[PDB]
């Protein structure tokens, strides 16, 4: 395989895939000539780091007698640089004797890699041999599956949760207008398609959804770039590493774009590629996720004792003296530096989290070939019960072992696969602030993610910890629409998602009391709106009432005339023996006067409340009483032109048959009138039966047009004090009074129509009652 | 490699993929014994047809003088079985001597694979030693990606298109709620998120997005088909395979869901696994895609010389007639049976799509191979324009050749490459139909799409030729809510996308003419809603016009008053030397008839449509009017009881001081009241001076007052044939008039307060006329 190498020999061998380098040489092959191995240029420090992770593991088992004594593990460790075609050499490497028995010291099984889809290239290539792989960063769904991939593990957590978790973090924050920027790759698409699906299930919609890479052209980094200006979100979350979103946020700081709020997928939530100073405008405040930390007790010793001529067995230790003091072995280098005295990712760490998951795949490869070792004869994994040679093992058995593992941690956890290789973990949630004595990035611990607590439970944040975009403590506001208040309801606007809305106010007579109302509820029958339509008030009821001034002044003057009617019987009763009241039918006096009492009384009953019986006897009494009143002037008239009793009789009699009869068909009923106007409730009274209000005022009038022609034949007589005229005056004056107020009931619908009845009533039976007696109540003074 | 081949000796080999079985036998190993090889199961009639097309493309090329002289092109073609895992041991078997001289015939290109993700991991192993790949059935865009497959290239089109047709075919229907169903590999997930991009650009809603696969489970099939169930939506997109779609489709069938319209990608809309009769109410109708048809003259009679014995190069062709007629070499076959004696895939065939692929394949790469072999010295592609030794050529310079290649095909078209190894193409759109005479499904052409043309021209589709379902002719209704009618509006439901909406009718005064109106579009000032909501009427203008026939009888009241007046005043002036009129103020008499005359002018100005001049020229006309008569009545009382002239100018001086004072302080003015009545307008009049209107009838009245308190002092006085009781007549029915109808003024207002202005004024006048002349008409007449 590759020149550059970290070999070393033992019974069994270990492969190993890690990221020395970010990236290779990005130039067009241009197949003149016959191409070449192409060079991987920018070191990466913390690569390094977890390859020396790897030698510091087998290192301590070779060292610990009580694992796998007598054994010697060995590694063969290539770089990757971040590059399929690199591991697929690595890979080729690792299956020297499996393709020579299918179509260099024999690999039991690989540790790596780090990307998804360079993880995948290398699992087909060694699920077809079935040499177990297991993987420290690749963490894509589409590695779970074990059709496509039989021989790959991982000591890191599957991508869903993470995913998950995302979406539980923008629902915390009361956000539902996202974007979202995922890697072009099987680490982007998978992951970002799990928190589209995760997002669109909690009513999250996402403005955009755009993909980058570390070779996107400048075209397609405008593109995506004018895509985030363009929009109103400021809420972004990215799936991606550090290589694959650097050219992003390269170009979005040339431009200096401010105010977005980044969702960090671990790959690059702890990335040195993106997490320096010079960018903190655009990417501080940055929320993202890292894995549990673990320790490794002497791994920083380990670290500290590198060289390049003491680590014979560790090809990459040259490079990383080159590039740690910049020298060659540019200035010259004597090669007695000190490793503390330069700060890179490789001792300037706090956290071991990708480094455990190597150490822990390590251990988990060594517990595999531990537990072969130490198989009764009887009670093995394999066929009939029988125990591999550890002697001899093969990959299909260390595999078949890894299947089965239940193992203790040095910090006291059990590890295992599950069915798909997968090794769920927490989450810590971190935010990315500035350093005051450094200015350099701190990743500052803000929350978690319990993956084993129950759904709705697991996500836990200090909101009081994270400072937005770095130096803010106001949580940011990326809702499409604003949550406009009550009075107001949503409606769409065409060609955009639900999140976005206009919201108009209410219809007159519907209500909202509450924001987001999707649509205006109505008042019940008896309420209306309010002035803001945030409620709904009771309906105004209105009558003639009463308590209220103008029914106030209509009974005063119904008790007047009740008052000036009782005074004019006393004196009749009192002083019945002179000549003048002798003059008149006294009984009939007496009569008539009753019926002018049950004439106010009758106008009483307009005044107040509508009711059933209210309703019923309203007409009735004042038609009964004034038929009465005309017919005693009726039969005073004709002894002025016993019986006269009999008259009166018979005319109040066909009056109250008529009422009999209506009263008996039809009842007039008390009705709550709602139409004439909206915000009021009119309370009135049905007739039932119109033209029976037609007799009962045709039978009344035409008994006045008999009085009135009667006393016309003789107004001149002058007889009982010339009370002919005076009969004429009153009911003339009715007529005037009656006819009058036909304009007052026309169209007068409302709480007046019974105040202009009640003022017709008094001023008919006040002209009457004045006509009658009160020149009689002159002579007598 | 495998031990099953189709192997042939040349100058230069070419590899061969192809999938001669559908699949692998569902062995999922326990790791108890050492993992064999697995057995593939399914026989693939068409693959070993596509096979059999590449064998058929080298015979002819060989064959050909033309066409690479004095060379000999070999093949070694290995079975994949749709499988990642053996197309990688063949690939394996490849690139051994690059394997060799990276750590058997060195082979030169490599044509295939069939399925997205196999093409890839062969690609990746290729690229690796850059050896040309080119494909004829891999579709997924990842492939375009040059940063990773440096050497692979492809005869069929790319899968871009064919999500952007979807979507447009979805459009051309009018569906706006579909499902979607894709295979869990590189060909299922990026056709379907760019179906999914394209359907959201144009305001399509996806109710549900589904992973299948052919190792699916049951209880994902299961899951899978109760969301298929539980959507409303109609129409499925599904981008598959058929093995990959067979599982689902049976779990279908089983279950008879029917009615689902399907909308089929390029690998399953002729497949044989999912186009069988007993599916056809479930599968029929189907909506599909298929390549450009191509012609190889001479292939049908190639595969029909088909034999186990005499094609000696291809081993599959003794398992292709172990299956095509169930024998062994179950009975024993003598080998003369006959091709066209049994149906397959091999022979049942109409057009060459993926084989018309391989063909082009081949041609390509002889092509490249022939372009190095006519190289000018100077002319090359390489280094300084030197050329390839076509007699020691190396693979990356036939990728270098294949990368600029531009060749004729039989067909005459032009054969190209873009940079991302892509070769555009037209699709034709098929329909699934039932055979009447046999029961098979038929998939007839209903329409094209041309990739050629311009966005939205692309799509053409001849309906009628369509069959929804298999038998129906009415295109089936797939959206989420009905598009209701005119008179409603959209409105937003919470939690659902915004193609699903409920409308509620517009409110009182808005209107929608629109189906699916977004809001209610609120119309002018002067219009109001219709009754349906459908659109809005002018509102009705209200007031007291000429052409009514109340207005016409108030006009003829006071043309019958001015008639009366004329006669009157004639009587007067004819017989001015009577006595009786010579005992009144005959001047005075003229000067009453004139201003009564001006009264009933005054009454007909209330009459008819508003105005300012007639809002302005109402009130004081009738007020300076009946203040002269009320004047010159004054003068005859005061007679009764030169200098009447005086009297009379001083009190119409005073009223006509205040009316000029009112007129020019704040004029009456004409407005449209819109507030009594919503429907309706009402024409009326602002006095604007309400204090100055209290001063005008305050005078007035107050004339009277004077009056009638002066008559009455001389009412018993016998003069001018006492005309003093005629006198307070007239004006105690002025005084019964004008309260009479303070209930009238009172709150009606509408057309009627100048109906009742009208008739108070006819009234006034006419007592007062008849009071005063009628008497002395009576004595004349
Ligand atoms: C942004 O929009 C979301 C969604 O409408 C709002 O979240 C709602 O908040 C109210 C009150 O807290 C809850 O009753 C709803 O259930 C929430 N809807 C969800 C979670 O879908 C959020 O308040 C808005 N933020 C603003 C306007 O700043
Ligand atoms: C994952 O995180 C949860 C929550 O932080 C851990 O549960 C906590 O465990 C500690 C002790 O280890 C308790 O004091 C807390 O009360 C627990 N919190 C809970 C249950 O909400 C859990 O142990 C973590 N798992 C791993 C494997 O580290
Ligand atoms: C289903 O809904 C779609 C909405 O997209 C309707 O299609 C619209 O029809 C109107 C007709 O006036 C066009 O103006 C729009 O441009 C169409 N929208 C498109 C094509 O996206 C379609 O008519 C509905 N089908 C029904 C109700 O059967
Ligand atoms: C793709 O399809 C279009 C339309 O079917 C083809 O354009 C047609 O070409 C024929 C001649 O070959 C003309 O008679 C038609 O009028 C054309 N139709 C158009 C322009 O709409 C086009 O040639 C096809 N491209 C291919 C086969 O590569
Ligand atoms: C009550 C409303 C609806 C109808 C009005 C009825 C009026 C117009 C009718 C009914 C009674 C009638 C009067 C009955 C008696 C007399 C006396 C007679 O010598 C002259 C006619 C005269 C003066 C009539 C005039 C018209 C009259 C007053
Ligand atoms: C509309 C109603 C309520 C109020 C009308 C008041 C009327 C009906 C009353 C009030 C004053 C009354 C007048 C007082 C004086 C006279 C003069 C006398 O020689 C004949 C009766 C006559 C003419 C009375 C007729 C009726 C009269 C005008
Ligand atoms: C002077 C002549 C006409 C006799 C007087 C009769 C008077 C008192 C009565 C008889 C008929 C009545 C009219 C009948 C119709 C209406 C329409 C109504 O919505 C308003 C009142 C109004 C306009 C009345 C006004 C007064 C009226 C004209
Ligand atoms: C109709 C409503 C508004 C008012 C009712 C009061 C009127 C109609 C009553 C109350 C007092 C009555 C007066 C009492 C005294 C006299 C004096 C007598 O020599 C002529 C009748 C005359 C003048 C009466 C006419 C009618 C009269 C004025
Ligand atoms: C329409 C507005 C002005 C209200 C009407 C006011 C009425 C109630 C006033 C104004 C003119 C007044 C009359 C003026 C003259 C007389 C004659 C006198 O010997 C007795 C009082 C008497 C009969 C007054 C009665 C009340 C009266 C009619
Ligand atoms: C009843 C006798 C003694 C006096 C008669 C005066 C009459 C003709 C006049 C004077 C004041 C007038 C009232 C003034 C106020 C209103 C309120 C209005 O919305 C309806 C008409 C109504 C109810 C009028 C009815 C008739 C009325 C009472
Ligand atoms: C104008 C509206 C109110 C209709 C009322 C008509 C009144 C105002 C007019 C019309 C005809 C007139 C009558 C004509 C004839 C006479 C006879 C005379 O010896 C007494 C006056 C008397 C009785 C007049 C009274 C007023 C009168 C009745
Ligand atoms: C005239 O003498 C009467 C005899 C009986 C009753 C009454 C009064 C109490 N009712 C006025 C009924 C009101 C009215 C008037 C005209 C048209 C419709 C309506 Cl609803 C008067
Ligand atoms: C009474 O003698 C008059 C002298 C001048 C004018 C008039 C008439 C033409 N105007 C009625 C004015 C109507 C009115 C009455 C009371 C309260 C409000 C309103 Cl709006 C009469
Ligand atoms: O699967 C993948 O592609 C990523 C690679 C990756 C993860 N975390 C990291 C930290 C540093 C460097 C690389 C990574 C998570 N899984
Ligand atoms: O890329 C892929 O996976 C599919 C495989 C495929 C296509 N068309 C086919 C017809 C028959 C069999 C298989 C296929 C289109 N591309
Ligand atoms: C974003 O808006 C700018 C300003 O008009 C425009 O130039 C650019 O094309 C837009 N991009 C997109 C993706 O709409
Ligand atoms: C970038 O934008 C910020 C505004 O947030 C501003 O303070 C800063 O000066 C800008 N930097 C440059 C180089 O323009
Ligand atoms: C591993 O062993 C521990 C006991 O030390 C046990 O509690 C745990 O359940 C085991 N793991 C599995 C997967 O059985
Ligand atoms: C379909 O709806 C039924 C009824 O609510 C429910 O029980 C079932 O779980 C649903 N299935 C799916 C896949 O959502
Ligand atoms: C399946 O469905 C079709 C169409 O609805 C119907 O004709 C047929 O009888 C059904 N068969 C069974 C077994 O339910
Ligand atoms: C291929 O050659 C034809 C002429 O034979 C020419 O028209 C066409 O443009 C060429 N194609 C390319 C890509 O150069
Ligand atoms: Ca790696
Ligand atoms: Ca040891
Ligand atoms: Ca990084
Ligand atoms: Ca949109
Ligand atoms: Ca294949
Ligand atoms: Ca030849
Ligand atoms: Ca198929
Ligand atoms: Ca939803």
């Amino acid at each position: 395989g590759p020149d550059q190498r970290a070999q070393k020999k033992g019974d069994i061998i270990l492969g190993g895939l890690f990221p020395i380098h970010f990236g290779v040489a990005a130039k067009d092959q241009d197949l003149k000539s016959r191409p070449e191995s192409v060079e991987c240029i920018r070191y990466n420090f913390r690569g390094f780091r977890w390859l020396q992770a790897m030698i510091f593991a087998i290192e301590e088992i070779n060292s610990s007698p009580a694992l796998l004594p007598n054994l010697t593990l060995g590694y063969r460790i290539f770089d990757t640089c971040n590059t399929v075609s690199k591991a697929l050499e690595a890979t080729l490497s690792f299956v020297a004797q499996n393709k020579i028995d299918s179509l260099i010291p024999s690999t039991i099984a690989v540790v790596g890699a780090t990307g998804s889809g360079v993880s995948t290239a290398v699992a087909n290539l060694l699920g077809l041999f079935y040499i177990p792989q297991v993987s420290y960063a690749s963490s894509s769904r589409l590695l779970s599956n074990k059709n496509q991939f039989k021989s790959f593990l991982r000591t890191i957590p599957n991508d869903e949760h993470q995913a998950t978790a995302m979406a539980d973090i923008i629902e915390y924050f009361r956000w539902n207008w996202v974007g979202t920027i995922a890697a072009d790759d099987d680490y982007g698409r998978p992951g970002i398609e799990k928190f589209r699906e995760e997002a669109e299930e909690r009513d999250i919609c996402i403005d955009f959804s755009e993909l980058i890479s570390q070779y996107s052209d400048e075209e397609e980094i405008q593109h995506v770039v004018e895509v985030i200006q363009n929009s109103t979100a400021k809420v972004i979350v990215v799936f991606s590493s550090g290589p694959d979103l650097e050219p992003l946020i390269k170009e979005i700081v040339r431009r200096n774009i401010t105010g977005k709020i980044w969702l960090a997928s671990e790959a690059w939530a702890s990335s040195s590629l993106i997490a320096m100073p010079q960018y903190f405008h655009v990417v501080g405040g940055t929320i993202g996720f890292a894995l549990k930390a673990g320790q490794i007790p002497g791994f920083r010793e380990f670290l500290k004792k590198v060289h390049p001529r003491k680590s014979v067995h560790n090809g990459f230790a040259k490079e990383f003296w080159e590039e740690t003091f910049n020298c060659h072995l540019r200035p010259l280098c004597t090669g007695d530096e000190n490793i503390s005295s330069v700060e890179t990712p490789y001792i300037d760490y706090t956290h071991l989290r990708i480094s455990y998951n190597v150490y822990l795949a390590v251990y988990s490869i060594a517990h595999a070939l531990q537990d072969i070792y130490t198989c009764l004869p009887g009670r093995g994994l394999f066929t009939n019960g029988s125990c591999a040679d550890i002697k001899k093992v093969e990959a299909w058995q260390v595999l078949k072992h890894l299947r089965h593992l239940n193992f203790t941690n040095n910090m006291g956890e059990q590890v295992t696969f599950d069915e798909c290789g997968d090794l769920v973990g927490n989450y810590s949630i971190i935010n990315w602030h500035l350093s005051p004595e450094d200015g350099s990035i701190v990743f500052k611990e803000v929350g978690y993610y319990n993956v084993y607590a129950k759904k709705g439970e697991r996500l836990f944040i200090n909101e009081e910890k994270i400072l937005w975009s770095g130096f803010s403590r106001e949580v940011p506001f990326s809702n499409c629409s604003r949550d406009c208040l009550a009075g107001t309801r949503k409606g769409i606007i065409e060609g955009e998602p639900t999140c976005c809305f206009e919201c108009v106010e209410c219809p007159d007579g519907e209500y909202s009391d509450e924001t987001d109302a999707s649509a205006c509820n109505k008042c019940p029958d008896d309420f209306w709106s309010n002035e803001n339509h945030t409620s709904c008030i009771a309906k105004e009821i209105e009558f003639l009432s009463w308590t209220e001034p103008f029914g106030i002044a209509l009974t005063l003057f119904a008790v007047l005339g009740i008052f000036l009617t009782a005074f004019v019987l006393g004196v009749f009763i009192k002083f019945r023996n002179t000549p003048i009241v002798k003059a008149t039918n006294r009984e009939l006096s007496y009569l008539l006067l009753f019926s002018l009492l049950c004439c106010f009384s009758s106008s009483l009953f307009f005044i107040g409340e509508p009711q059933d019986w209210t309703c019923r006897l309203r007409q009735p009494a004042f038609g009964i009483s004034f038929v009465l009143c005309i017919s005693c002037i009726l039969v005073k008239t004709n002894r002025v032109l016993n019986l006269q009793f009999l008259l009166v009789f018979l005319c109040t009699f066909m009056q109250i048959v008529i009422c009999v009869i209506w009263l008996y068909t039809a009842p007039p009923s008390s009705y709550r009138n709602q139409e004439l106007e909206d915000e009021i409730i009119f309370i009135t009274c049905h007739e039932g039966s119109l033209m029976a209000l037609g007799f009962l005022i045709g039978y009344t009038c035409l008994l006045a047009a008999i009085c009135f022609f009667f006393a016309f034949k003789s107004r001149k007589l002058p007889e009982n004090f010339n009370e002919a005229k005076f009969i004429t005056f009153s009911m003339l004056i009715f007529f005037i009074v009656w006819i009058s107020f036909i304009p007052a009931y026309a169209s007068t619908y409302g709480k007046f129509v019974s105040a202009v009845e009640v003022i017709a009533i008094l001023a008919a039976s006040f002209g009457l009652l004045a006509c009658i007696f009160f020149n009689k109540i002159y002579i007598i003074l």
